[PDB]
C-alpha cells in the first residue's frame, strides 16, 4: 500500500536527529538526497503501530505544502520513513539565521503556502497537534512544507487545547497564528521570556502578542483573528488561504503596516 524501498537502495551519511525509538539521517535513495527515520531493535508494540502508521498516513498526504514520503522499509530491521530532503531546513532556525533577508513579499508567500499545507490537512480530517515552525521545513525554492518530527508547546497551543485537551482544526489555526508571527519576526520565540505559566496567565487576561516590526496590517490582523477564545470566531483554513492569496495577489495591500509599539525611546535632535 505505502511505496517499499528495498534497502540496498539507500545510503544513510550524517545523523540529523532523533526520533521516537531511533536516529533521523541524511542520505541518498537510488541517487536523490533524502531524510531517514529508523526504529531499532527492541521497538515496542505501541511504537511499531505509531511508526507504521505515520508512514502509512505520509503515503495518503500528496500536496505542494506536506512533506513528501519516498518510501518505507518495513519488510527488513531496522524499519525506516524515507522522505525528500529539504535543504534549507527547519523554517525556524533558517529564518533566524537569514534575518532581514526576504521581502515582506516573499514571508506572505511562506505564509500562504503553510496554511494551504494546513487546509488540506484540516480537510483530510488530520488534526497536527504541534504546528510551530520548528516542524515546517523549507526548501530551495522557499517552498514551506508541514511536518511533524515530534515534540509541551504551551506558547503555541490553543486555550482549550491547554485546559482539556480539545485538539481541533481550530487549535491548530490558533497555532497557525503564532507560526504567521514567528514567520514575520524572523524567528523571535512568542512571548519572550514569559514562563508557561504567565502565557496562559496572560492570554486569559486577554493579552495578546504585539505586531512584528515591518508588518502588513492586513496580516496581523490575520493572525489576531486566529487568536479568538472562542474557537468558533477563529477563521478557517480555508478563509485563512483565500486573505493570503487576495494579498499576494494584489501586492500593494501589504504596504499598510500595522504601528510596531516602540519598547525603547531614543530622543535626538
Ligand atoms: C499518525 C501521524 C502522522 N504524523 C505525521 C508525521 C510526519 N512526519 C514527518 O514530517 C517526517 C518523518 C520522517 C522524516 C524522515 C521526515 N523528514 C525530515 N525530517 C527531518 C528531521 C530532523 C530532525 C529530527 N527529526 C526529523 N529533517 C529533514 C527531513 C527532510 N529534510 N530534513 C532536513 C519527516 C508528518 C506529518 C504531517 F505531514 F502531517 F505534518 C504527520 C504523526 N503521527
Amino acid at each position: 500500500f505505502t511505496t517499499e524501498i528495498h534497502p540496498s537502495c539507500v545510503t544513510r551519511q550524517k545523523v540529523i536527529g532523533a526520533g521516537e525509538f531511533g536516529e533521523v539521517y541524511k542520505g541518498m535513495l537510488k541517487e536523490v538526497p533524502v531524510a531517514i527515520k529508523t526504529l531499532k531493535a527492541g521497538y515496542t508494540e505501541k511504537q511499531r503501530v505509531d511508526f507504521l502508521g505515520e508512514a502509512g498516513i505520509m503515503g495518503q498526504f500528496s500536496h505542494h505544502n506536506i512533506i513528501r514520503l519516498e518510501g518505507v522499509i518495513s519488510k527488513y530491521k531496522p524499519m525506516m520513513i524515507i522522505t525528500e530532503y529539504m535543504e534549507n531546513g527547519a523554517l525556524d532556525k533558517f529564518l533566524r539565521e537569514k534575518d532581514g533577508e526576504f521581502s515582506v513579499l516573499q514571508l506572505v508567500g511562506m505564509l500562504r503556502g503553510i496554511a494551504a499545507g494546513m487546509k488540506y490537512l484540516a480537510n483530510m480530517n488530520y488534526v497536527h497537534r504541534d504546528l510551530a515552525a520548528r516542524n515546517i521545513l523549507v526548501n530551495s525554492n522557499l517552498v514551506c512544507k508541514v511536518s511533524d518530527f515530534g515534540l509541551i508547546p504551551i506558547r503555541w497551543t490553543a486555550p482549550e487545547a491547554i485546559s482539556y485537551r480539545k485538539f481541533t482544526s481550530a487549535s491548530d489555526v490558533w497555532s497557525f497564528g503564532i507560526v504567521m508571527w514567528e514567520v514575520m519576526t524572523y524567528g523571535e520565540r512568542p512571548y519572550w521570556e514569559l514562563s508557561n505559566h504567565e502565557v496562559m496567565k496572560a492570554i486569559n487576561d486577554g493579552f495578546r502578542l504585539p505586531t512584528p516590526m515591518d508588518c502588513p496590517s492586513a496580516i496581523y490582523q490575520l493572525m489576531m483573528q486566529c487568536w479568538q477564545q472562542e474557537r468558533a470566531r477563529r477563521p478557517k483554513f480555508a478563509d485563512i488561504v483565500s486573505i493570503l492569496d487576495k494579498l499576494i495577489r494584489a501586492p500593494d495591500s501589504l504596504k499598510t503596516l500595522a504601528d510596531f509599539d516602540p519598547r525603547v525611546s531614543i530622543r535626538l535632535p
